[PDB]
């Protein structure tokens, strides 16, 4: 049968048939096999990044032709929460911890993950968050974690892809999620399988939250020594009286090819008054680029596999960008933006190498207002204990790379704004602004 109204989203939500095999489950009498999480002090081996993205190109390679639509299809709602996210009007920024930068796939990842450990309510609020709408209040209609995450996994794969490349695309994109209990919180084993479809470095470890500053520094000693990537901070405006710490950590890697970095640096102008000594990246390549004169726009890429492409959105006067960058977190036409006029352009950037932390509880507020639907009593999927979240975090490290008639001189001396963007998945891994690099 066919009731696909009310939203075009069929793939992420239950079917009959699969709730059938809920129905089965839905008894009693199975009751989960929780576990406690050993202590951080224990000897974890560090993530193999060759080993996890060789893993995670097998798992885009081993795709279904109706998994790709599901991958795309997830991919939009990443895209649509990010801009939903944007509802707090150029404060998003304002959670000021590294480099402004988001990642709507991972904050629609970490979301979504949290909806495994919901019940009704929770869940059925955590639904609407996440973006699929939903009536009746049955299970047909309900969204189906175990899938998009699944396809959520799907989605890295392909934009760490190369299809046509073969040799080493130079991308890399890792995904470790750290999900740190208090001691004693027997934490239940069917919602840490649930992870693993998310991603396969899931790092349940046990710590205690009654002193914050000694468990500050232990989770980032903890995880820099396991991940190998400096994260900006970690438990900050944790509340003492916390157990649940759902923090996921992401890297990115972008080798540009046809780029070098300079000895000499060429300076920057976070506004007409100041200067900032700072390195760059001289490009020199036919890209595609196309300006809007209607809103006074300007935007060049440098494309990765074609499937995955840097967007540089250059602000036409970059006068005013807070006005021009609500113009990159509007709806449907950032996507649209695909003219795909080709140039020969000079490109040329400052060499990015940030870290960038946002609690998703700050991150999100009274539109959707979670901080309050977070401590609040309804998990138990994921609690068998008191959940009381001190924070739920996205750490990005986002770096960008160099492997050795007329033109068109685009230079970025002034602020600017982007986002990288993957075609296959039609979804946007990260976007953020550049103020100044420090």
């Amino acid at each position: 049968s066919d009731r696909v109204y009310i939203h075009p989203f069929h793939l992420v939500i239950h079917n009959e048939s699969t709730c059938e095999q809920l129905a089965k489950a839905n008894a009693g009498k199975p009751k989960d096999p929780t576990f406690i999480p050993a202590p951080i002090q224990a000897k974890t081996s560090p993530v193999d990044e060759k080993a996890l993205q060789d893993q995670l190109v097998l798992v885009a390679a081993k795709l279904d032709t109706e998994d790709k639509l599901r991958a795309a299809m997830v991919g939009m709602l990443a895209n649509f929460l990010g801009f939903r996210i944007y509802g707090m009007h150029s404060e998003l920024w304002g959670v000021v911890h590294g480099a402004t930068v988001l990642s709507p796939t991972a904050v629609f990842g970490t979301l979504a993950s949290l909806y495994l450990g919901a019940l009704d309510h929770t869940a059925d609020r955590l639904q609407a968050i996440l973006g699929v709408p939903w009536k009746d209040k049955n299970c047909t209609s309900r969204l189906d974690a175990h899938k998009v995450l699944s396809a959520l996994q799907a989605v890295q794969g392909l934009l760490v892809a190369q299809g046509r490349a073969d040799s080493q695309a130079q991308l890399l994109l890792s995904t470790v999620v750290g999900v740190f209990t208090a001691p004693g919180l027997h934490l239940k084993q069917p919602f840490v399988q649930g992870l693993a479809l998310y991603t396969p470095v899931v790092l349940p470890r046990s710590l205690d939250f009654t002193e914050l500053d000694v468990a500050a520094e232990k989770i980032d000693r903890f995880m820099q020594a396991v991940t190998g990537w400096k994260t900006g901070c970690s438990l900050m405006g944790a509340s003492v009286d916390s157990t649940l710490a759902f923090n996921t950590y992401v890297h990115f890697q972008g080798k540009m090819k046809g780029f070098s970095l300079l000895a000499e640096p060429q300076e920057f102008w976070v506004d007409n008054s100041t200067s900032v000594s700072v390195p760059m990246l001289s490009g020199m390549g036919t890209f595609q680029h196309w300006s809007d004169i209607q809103d006074n726009f300007s935007v060049t890429q440098v494309p990765f596999t074609e499937s995955a492409c840097l967007l540089l959105i250059q602000p036409h006067y970059a006068s005013d960008l807070d006005k021009v960058e609500g113009l990159t977190f509007q709806q449907n036409s950032l996507n649209w933006m695909k003219k795909l006029s080709p140039r020969t352009i000079h490109l040329t950037m400052p060499q990015l190498v940030l870290q960038g932390s946002y609690d998703l509880q700050d991150l999100l507020a009274q539109a959707e207002l979670p901080a309050i639907l977070h401590t609040e009593l309804n998990l138990q999927k994921l609690s068998n204990d008191r959940i009381r979240v001190g924070e739920v975090l996205n750490s990005i490290f986002f770096e960008l790379e160099a492997d050795e008639p007329e033109v068109l001189e685009v230079t970025l001396n002034r602020p600017f704004l982007f986002a990288v963007y993957d075609q296959s998945a039609t979804a946007l891994h990260f976007l953020g602004r550049v103020a100044n690099p420090l």
